[PDB]
């Protein structure tokens, strides 16, 4: 019957355009006045702009909700009451196509680890489409008609999907976010998990508790982690003389100092794509190939420059508590026997977190925290007496004093586990501002 689209944006548009071009008769719905992509619908689209249209949604033989708005909202909800279909596009691309889909959600290392598979499926020569973020809107995938999909996804945008029926699929880690749609811990590991409705396929995090399934018997699982792995399951092995490999059961795959990605949690990010990529039948010699020249994305714990014989990294995409303490706790054991120390740029939006896990690894690797943002009267109640504590007005003074802290073999590091829009325009301009900074230290 009539498709509804309730929020436009940039997978809105890319809903509205599928469905016109299969057939379908499609209106549009959205509460902003004049909604991004307005210029970019077909005339003849019928569109309610303005107000959520109660009316139309019920309208609707199947609304197409946006992942910017929570089922949870009135008019869903009285849509929902009604016995209407809500989905969103992910549902659309799963129906529209019998290709394999490699599935990766998690809290943090989406983007990374679908960055990484991705591109060791392409060296391998698999003709592989990857988006399902942001700006790769899902159903544009279908153009190109690869042989494989691989997904990012979103807790949010899993919410609305059914029977995804994944290839393999991955639930990476989980720590506290999205909060403020999900309600609790609760119904996000519950969306998230939606992922492996169907999966023929499950890897999981041995160290994460909320990254293993319950699946049925018959599906086959593979596990990651960070220590000795069992038979056919991927980890760590250390040589007699401490050198760590990344291992699959007793085999040695690659040192980790080989690696251009560097810290444990880049470690499990790596070796949840080399079972990933065994789940879709990647070659492992190619594999290791690609991994040996993966650089990292831009903004996730990031080397910027030495200055004076310190490196300061750019995590200004820690933009929660979890991915913070992966960055503190990798630079602090990386110059530990240097008797190196952290200097800690921590601050923001704290979106009502817990920063009681970062206490015990500021306290072990850091020699100083300095505090910027609205929330740092609130950070600074929650690490009192971890170790020294600064504030800064600006990023600038904050950088600066880092720098007056820091002695050779220290490390300066911008992880502010905060969202950054009390200061900033985005986290990517927080990570310019910083680069910037460092670029102007003396
Ligand atoms: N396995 C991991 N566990 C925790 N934090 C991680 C992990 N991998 C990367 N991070 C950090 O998480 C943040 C987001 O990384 P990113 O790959 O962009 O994740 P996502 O796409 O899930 O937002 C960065 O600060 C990054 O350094
Ligand atoms: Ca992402
Ligand atoms: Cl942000
Ligand atoms: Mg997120």
């Amino acid at each position: 019957g009539l498709k509804v689209v309730a929020g436009l944006g940039i997978s809105g548009v890319s809903a509205v355009n599928f469905l016109h071009e299969q057939g379908y008769q499609v209106a549009v719905t959205d509460s902003r006045p004049t909604p991004p992509g307005h210029d970019q619908i077909p005339a003849g689209v019928k569109t309610s702009f303005g107000q959520l249209d109660q009316e139309l949604l019920l309208q609707a033989e199947e609304i197409i909700l946006s992942p910017g708005l929570a089922p949870q909202l009135p008019e869903i909800q009285a849509a929902i009451a009604k016995g209407i279909s809500v989905v969103g596009d992910i549902q659309l691309l799963r129906r529209a196509t019998d290709v394999p889909i490699v599935a990766i959600t998690g809290s943090n290392a989406k983007s990374t680890v679908t960055t990484l598979i991705g591109l060791m499926a392409k060296d391998a020569g698999k003709k592989v489409a990857v988006g399902g973020n942001l700006g790769r809107p899902a159903l544009d995938l279908l153009k190109d008609q690869p042989e494989l999909l691989v997904l990012e996804l979103s807790s949010f945008q899993l919410e609305t999907t059914s029977h995804l029926n994944a290839e393999v699929a991955v639930v990476l880690n989980m720590s506290e976010d999205h909060l403020d749609r999900h309600g609790n811990m609760l119904g996000y590991h519950q969306a998230k998990h939606r992922i492996f409705q169907g999966a023929k396929k499950v890897v999981f995090n041995r160290d994460d508790a909320l990254s293993r399934p319950l699946v049925p018997d018959t599906t086959p699982m593979q596990s990651f982690g960070l220590n000795a792995p069992d038979l056919n399951q991927y980890g760590v092995l250390r040589d007699a003389d401490g050198t760590l490999w990344l291992a699959r059961g007793l085999q040695r795959l690659i040192k980790s100092s080989d690696l251009y990605i560097q810290g444990m949690h880049n470690v499990a990010n790596a070796l949840a794509c080399l079972a990933l990529g065994e789940a879709i039948g990647l070659p492992m010699e190619s594999m290791l190939e690609t991994l040996k020249q993966f650089k990292g994305l831009e903004h996730r714990c990031e080397y910027v420059k030495t200055v004076h014989d310190v490196r300061y990294y750019n995590d200004s995409k820690g933009t929660n508590v979890g991915a913070t303490l992966a960055a503190i706790d990798g630079l602090g054991a990386a110059i530990e026997v240097k008797k190196g120390k952290v200097a800690l740029i921590l601050g923001g939006q704290g979106k009502g977190q817990d920063f009681g896990p970062l206490r015990s690894s500021i306290e072990k690797y850091a020699k100083v925290v300095v505090l910027i943002g609205e929330d740092a009267p609130v950070i600074e109640q929650a690490i009192q007496g971890a170790t020294k504590i600064l504030h800064a007005a600006t990023l600038k003074e904050a950088v600066e004093l880092c720098q007056r802290e820091t002695q050779a073999e220290d490390v300066v590091l911008l992880s502010p586990a905060c969202a950054s829009f009390d200061m900033f325009k985005s986290y990517n301009d927080r990570g310019q501002q910083f680069v910037a900074c460092v670029n102007s230290l003396v």
